[PDB]
């Protein structure tokens, strides 16, 4: 494999269309999902010469811990449709490469199992109509080991996946929910689970300025700058286009993360140029653990962390915060 | 049915090429028709989250009354062209759903049949040659209960429609002008409508600043603003990329709706993040019509009322109102 | 015929390939060609409503005439290459539609018999090597009764045309130039037709603000502002791009033409409301003399007689000067 | 040959696949490749009209030596891979045109062999491993006659060429580098160089503002403003769009060069217009040089410098520096 493309066209071969679907897919129109990769294709990067790179490092300090590349693994429900060891063999590839793992409240396997697989992990959380069983998934996991909680603010419900609904998507009998219905979630519900834990909190789905400010001011640790896949409102701005204002206006006051479409190091470079301390990547690594298991995602990883190297040091960039300074121009198409 | 593109398809299988034809097409090159689609796909929306959403509600209020959805039918005359039932089952299905219909001054089942279906009847007038006709119109429909006059201003005369002169497109012997020519409208003629009722007046097809300003100091209880589906001037701009500013230039002085292109919830949104208080919808009602007749249109009416509540939700919107401040950004393709 | 699209897949129809060739083509890789349309097609016209109708005319004077339409024949070489009747079929037409039309330097009828058939003739001038057949052609065109003359001034000597060298092409021995080595012109040049003539003296070719200031110094009547149909530098910009900028700068101090890519009668007005005075008309002039001879080019000035009157009264406009005030916006494709 | 395109057809024909793709490619997915191109297509030329042109000249003064054109040939490693003659084919065909012919490092004749052909040969310096071996390349090109050192500062490593990955791509055992690994060169290394010799240093490379002003503070007799083909960075913004601004930045303090995807004489009309000193060509040579050999490579010379007349002669420049005052526009597609 030597691009992230090459796996996708492998798990395409693999995956019953269903499933393909599953992953693929965004809601509506798909508007959003295809604005994700447009708005990273019209960025590019002012590179900068004649740098000294004798010791280039794409390590980053995020959430107390230090991660060997400024992304993680972003939170996919039901990996066992995937590959039968779903996220077990991509907690194992994501540990033994020093990327955080997002263990979701939708886990095909249990969240203290996937703990036990060491690494750094986070725990995703959705807010559920019963509250205690949110608060008590969020204690499970803090005792679990889990470093961090993604708290997901985009999902008050599901957004209507038109291939899921042609296709009539059920999940296999042989995937579960391993944790055991969403309520939409408010401010109180951030500060309940801000008092509940002693691990930062990060709000993933913010997309307008001011919700980036009020979750600084809510004492959130960091947000996740995204539009969910595509996935949620047919229509959201991708995040990408939101980030550079939404790091002005928090201006340091906690990590600032982006996803959505990220497909190379050099995707990664536009992000960390853009403003953003960490992307997470998502379809990309559900490809490879489709395609090659806990094989697959070792290989997706080692050719992130070698395109991630190239470009920072094609760039003049010894490390991730010198990549922060770079410049960035709007191009066409 | 899970999209209004899925109703489209349905409707070319089964209507006669030269009556899809006159349906789908527009002026000229139908450089508007497609600029309609082209500027609202330019649009994304920038959600806020974590707002209480306990109980959405698409209602508003307008012209008096309550509406289920910031929506209503189109005017689109000669609607037996589309099914035997016409505007009868439309209005039925509006009625229904709770949406206005807009009764037309070429409708093929007369405006008391149709105003006696009940629902929240609007009529649509044409500035005809014989003044005292139109001015007999409007008093025929406020007899009748109608709520709302809209007059139409964007047509002194019909478009060049190439479709209709290539396919030598007439009306069948089948569908006539119940109510029974077009003179040029002026500022006079509002004014003489505006004299002979008590409704509040509409004027459909505003696109200049200037004459959205003008229409709130000659007594507009609101206007549409509109390129009239692409149909009238090749080269008139999209009302969608109209709006914001003539939003800010009435400054709440009178309604401002708007037309062409919306094709589903998440373009409603659009529409009324730009400012709208409501939009029309054309084509796609008669698609529906064509489609399955009464049926059709309820089902189309529900897949959009059920689309609006899920982008306002997933927008973090409870009200229209508070859709109408979202902010947006412009992105490409 | 609907449409002038119409008229070229006619005259593409008939025409021996080279010959459609010549008459298509630009320099280079065409880029300024492809521009004249893709700039015209970005442009959208803000219509006026409500406005009185009762008297539209179309009519504009120009060089003291009147002329039916704001619009004139552009000078186009050769004519006899597309039909046998060649320039006397044209002028024949112009004249009955009231349209000024423009004798070519290299005609192949002579002017004079071209001016014979009255109507409203101007007369295109190259500069020449030997000077005094250049100013003797201009006392031809005057004797012969023209009413101005357009001076090109893009042409120091011909572009690059690659189909043409592709093509091998060269003039039948049935084609020649009747009135009978390009040479640079320079602004003495301009004086000295300026200081031979008492008509007008018309610059065809400006595209710069500085080169429009100082025609007007030098005593122009009227520019033409044009980068030659794409046929000269391949690169230069269309005139369409810089004729709001350069009627601007002149502010009133002569006629501002434009040409370059005109297929419409809402493309005449998206001409106007850009400041233009009037219009030049190329290709589709030929494509209907080779499609039909003298009735083909009737019939294309009655159908863009028809497109301008009807796009006018749409735009609320009652004259040419009403849709000079027209505002226009930039959109997208 | 009519055009530059014409070249790469033949070389397409002729060359093995893998040889066309080392050519063709750049890195990751190739986007810096095309902006390349689709950046000079956004550039118009506003040309100005009616200045003598009675002694046209294409010439230049760079790095103390007259040149026929504002051109030089690109530094293209291992040019035996594409015709037998290599590097001496091609130094022939560029002393006979007057036009500048930049040695490489990694080229497959030796340099001192290269030289003897006479003409006005620069020589291109890869920084080494072992830096001594660096600074003789430099003294032995000195020795031999070379005029400038072209030092490659974009280059700390070889991109990621995906072509050359998927083919097995591996120079034939026929090709070697002659003159005889990478280190990333710094500040550092450029006053190693500047001290060295007292030969123009011209960095090659920069595409920062910032970089641009240090390279003249840092000595440089000029730069080249380039992303390397596409072939380092992907993402990398491309020179062209970063030129206007560096130009204006160095105030004339440097020689200011640009490359990549230069394909015509307009297009070199556009980069001088942009303000460049001169241009770099290298894909095209190298078609040249396939298809034909040094015949081949005269060939494209010459239909470059009727191209480069041609353009400047219709924007009416009588010399390069006029050329280097014309305006631009920007405009779509
Ligand atoms: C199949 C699938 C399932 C997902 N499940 C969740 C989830 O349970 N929780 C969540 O916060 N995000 C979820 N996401 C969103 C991702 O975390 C992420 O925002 C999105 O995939 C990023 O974009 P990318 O896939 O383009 O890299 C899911 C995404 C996909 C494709
Ligand atoms: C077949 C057809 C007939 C129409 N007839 C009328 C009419 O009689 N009066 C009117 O004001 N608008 C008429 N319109 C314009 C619509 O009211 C509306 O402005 C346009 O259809 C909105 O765009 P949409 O179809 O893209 O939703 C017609 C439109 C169509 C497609
Ligand atoms: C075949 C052909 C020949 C032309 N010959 C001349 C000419 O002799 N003199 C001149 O000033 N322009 C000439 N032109 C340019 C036209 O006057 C005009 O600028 C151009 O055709 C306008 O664009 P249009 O063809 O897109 O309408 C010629 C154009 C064409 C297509
Ligand atoms: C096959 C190939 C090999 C190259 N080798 C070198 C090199 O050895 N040194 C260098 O500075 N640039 C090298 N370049 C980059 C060129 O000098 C130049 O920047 C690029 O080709 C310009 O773009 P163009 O090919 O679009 O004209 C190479 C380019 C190509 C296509």
């Amino acid at each position: 494999y030597v691009s992230l493309a090459d796996l996708e066209r492998a798990a395409r071969d693999v995956l019953p269309g269903e499933i393909f679907d599953f992953l693929a897919g965004g809601s509506g129109t798909e508007a959003s999902l295809v604005a994700n990769r447009t708005a990273l294709e019209r960025v590019f990067v002012i590179p900068r010469m004649l740098r000294d790179l004798t010791d280039v490092t794409t390590e980053i300090d995020i959430f107390g811990r230090r991660a060997a590349l400024p992304m993680a693994v972003a939170p996919v429900a039901y990996q066992r449709l995937f590959h039968p060891e779903g996220e077990l063999a991509v907690a194992r590839a994501a540990r033994d490469a020093g990327v955080p793992y997002t263990i979701c409240t939708l886990s095909s396997v249990s969240l203290e199992e996937i703990a036990a697989v060491g690494g750094r992990p986070w725990f995703q959380l959705f807010w559920l109509r019963d509250e205690k069983r949110s608060l008590d998934l969020v204690r499970r996991a803090e005792d679990a080991g889990c470093e961090a909680i993604v708290f997901t603010v985009d999902v008050p419900w599901m957004g209507r996946r038109l291939r899921d609904m042609r296709n009539g998507f059920a999940l296999p009998e042989w995937v579960t929910a391993a944790n055991f219905e969403f309520a939409p979630a408010t401010w109180e519900s951030v500060e309940a689970v801000r008092a509940h834990t002693d691990l930062p909190v990060v709000l993933k789905g913010i997309l307008a300025v001011e919700d980036a400010r009020r979750a600084v001011d809510a004492g959130a640790g960091g947000i996740v700058v995204s539009n969910h896949g595509g996935r949620q409102l047919d229509g959201a701005v991708p995040g990408i286009e939101m980030l550079g204002e939404i790091v002005a206006a928090v201006s340091g006051g906690c990590e600032v993360l982006v996803d959505g479409g990220i497909r190379s190091g050099g995707d990664v470079l536009k992000a960390t140029a853009l403003g953003a301390s960490a992307v997470l990547v998502g379809r990309p690594v559900m490809w490879a653990l489709a395609a090659a298991g806990q094989d697959g995602v070792r290989q997706l990883l080692e050719l992130l962390a070698e395109e991630v190297r190239d470009a920072m040091g094609l760039a003049g960039c010894e490390s991730v915060g010198a990549a922060r300074r770079l410049n960035t121009k709007l191009g066409v198409v």
